[PDB]
C-alpha cells in the first residue's frame, strides 16, 4: 500500500432524491457516462453498443462502442449482475477509466440485457461498485483497489455527501478524503462487523422514545447505491404499523396532512443516536388530507450471505455525512452541513 497527496472529487447530480449520479469517461477518446457510486456492490458497469434496441433501455441511454476506443482491451467474459429493482448481464471489458481526474485501466461489464424495468426509470447509464473485491462477480478488481495501487491518494478512505433537492449542488464523493464544508462536528467511527462488506452492527431502532425494533442487535449495510432506509418485509410491517402508514405496491404511505406529525426513527450505531425526524424520511409534496404522501423507507429481503440486513440509503446519508475508511475497516459519521 502506497499513499500520496492527493484529495480527488466527484461532483453528484441529485435527481428526485433517489438518483445521485456523477460522471466518468470510458475509452480513447473519452465517451461519458452518468454512473451510480454504489457502496453495496463492487462491480463497474455501463450498457454495451452491442445491446439489442430491443431493450428500450438501450435505446434511452449512452452505449460504449468498444471500437471507437483505441485504449480497449478484449476479454469477452460473460457475467450478471443482480440488484434489488432487476439485473444486467454483459460481458467483460478493459479500458481506461476517468473519474475525479483520476485514470485508471479498469475491467468493467459492457450491458447487452437491460431490461426496461427498472432501466427506463435511471437517470444514470451505468454503475461504479465502490465495495470490496469479496463482493466483485468475476472477481473482478474493484476501480478503488485499482486507484489505491496508483499511490496517489492521501488516505485510503472515500466520502459522500448527499445534499436535498433543489441549481445547487446535489452531492459531492471525494477520493482520498473528506470535504469540511459537507459536515460539522467530528466523525463518529464504527467499525466493520468484517472486510468484504460495507457493514456495521446496529443496536437497536426506535420509534419515538421507544426501541420498538432491533432490541437483541441486528446488521445495518450502508448502501450509497440504495435510494431508501430498508429493512426486512418483517421489520418493516412492524415500523409501518407504529406510524401508521398504508402498504402500497412498491412504497409505504401516510395521509399528506400527517407527515409532519409522524415520530422521529433513530438509529443505534456505535455509541450513537441517529435520528431522522419526519422531514428527513417524508417525501413531503402537499399537506391536502385528500392526498398520499410517499416515505424514503422500504421493505427489501437482501438475500444471504449480506443479508438478512437493514440498508442504510440516501434517506439517512443527506442527514449523516459519511467516510468510508478502507484503511482501518471502518464507516464514519458526522451531521451533514
Ligand atoms: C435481489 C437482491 C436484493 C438486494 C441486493 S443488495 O445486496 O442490497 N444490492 C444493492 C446494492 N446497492 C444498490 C441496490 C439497488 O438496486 N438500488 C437501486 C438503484 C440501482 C443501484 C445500482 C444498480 C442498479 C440499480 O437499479 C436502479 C434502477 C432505477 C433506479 C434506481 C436504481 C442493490 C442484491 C440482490
Ligand atoms: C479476462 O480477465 C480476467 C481477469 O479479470 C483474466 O484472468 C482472463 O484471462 C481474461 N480473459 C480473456 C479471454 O482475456
Amino acid at each position: 500500500l502506497t499513499l500520496g497527496n492527493t484529495t480527488s472529487s466527484v461532483i453528484l447530480t441529485n435527481y428526485m432524491d433517489t438518483q445521485y449520479y456523477g460522471e466518468i469517461g470510458i475509452g480513447t477518446p473519452p465517451q461519458t457516462f452518468k454512473v451510480v457510486f454504489d457502496t453495496g456492490s463492487s462491480n463497474v458497469w455501463v450498457p454495451s453498443s452491442k445491446c439489442s434496441r430491443l431493450y428500450t433501455a438501450c435505446v434511452y441511454h449512452k452505449l460504449f462502442d468498444a471500437s471507437d476506443s483505441s485504449s480497449y482491451k478484449h476479454n469477452g467474459t460473460e457475467l450478471t449482475l443482480r440488484y434489488s429493482t432487476g439485473t444486467v448481464s454483459g460481458f467483460l471489458s478493459q479500458d481506461i477509466i476517468t473519474v475525479g481526474g483520476i485514470t485508471v485501466t479498469q475491467m468493467f461489464g459492457e450491458v447487452t440485457e437491460m431490461p426496461a424495468l427498472p432501466f427506463m426509470l435511471a437517470e444514470f447509464d451505468g454503475v461504479v461498485g465502490m465495495g470490496f473485491i469479496e463482493q466483485a462477480i468475476g472477481r473482478v478488481t474493484p476501480i478503488f483497489d485499482n486507484i489505491i495501487s496508483q499511490g496517489v491518494l492521501k488516505e485510503d478512505v472515500f466520502s459522500f455527501y448527499y445534499n436535498r433537492d433543489s441549481q445547487s449542488l446535489g452531492g459531492q464523493i471525494v477520493l482520498g478524503g473528506s470535504d469540511p464544508q459537507h459536515y460539522e462536528g467530528n466523525f463518529h467511527y464504527i467499525n466493520l462487523i468484517k472486510t468484504g462488506v460495507w457493514q456495521i452492527q446496529m443496536k437497536g431502532v426506535s420509534v419515538g422514545s421507544s426501541t420498538l425494533l432491533c432490541e437483541d442487535g441486528c446488521l445495518a449495510l450502508v448502501d450509497t447505491g440504495a435510494s431508501y432506509i430498508s429493512g426486512s418485509t418483517s421489520s418493516i410491517e412492524k415500523l409501518m404499523e407504529a406510524l401508521g402508514a398504508k402498504k402500497r405496491l412498491f412504497d409505504y404511505v401516510v395521509k399528506c396532512n400527517e407527515g409532519p406529525t409522524l415520530p422521529d426513527i433513530s438509529f443505534h450505531l456505535g455509541g450513537k443516536e441517529y435520528t431522522l425526524t419526519s422531514a428527513d424520511y417524508v417525501f413531503q409534496e402537499s399537506y391536502s388530507s385528500k392526498k398520499l404522501c410517499t416515505l424514503a423507507i422500504h421493505a427489501m429481503d437482501i438475500p444471504p450471505p449480506t443479508g438478512p440486513t437493514w440498508a442504510l440509503g440516501a434517506t439517512f446519508i443527506r442527514k449523516f455525512y459519511t467516510e468510508f475508511d478502507r484503511r482501518n475497516n471502518r464507516i464514519g459519521f458526522a451531521l451533514a452541513r
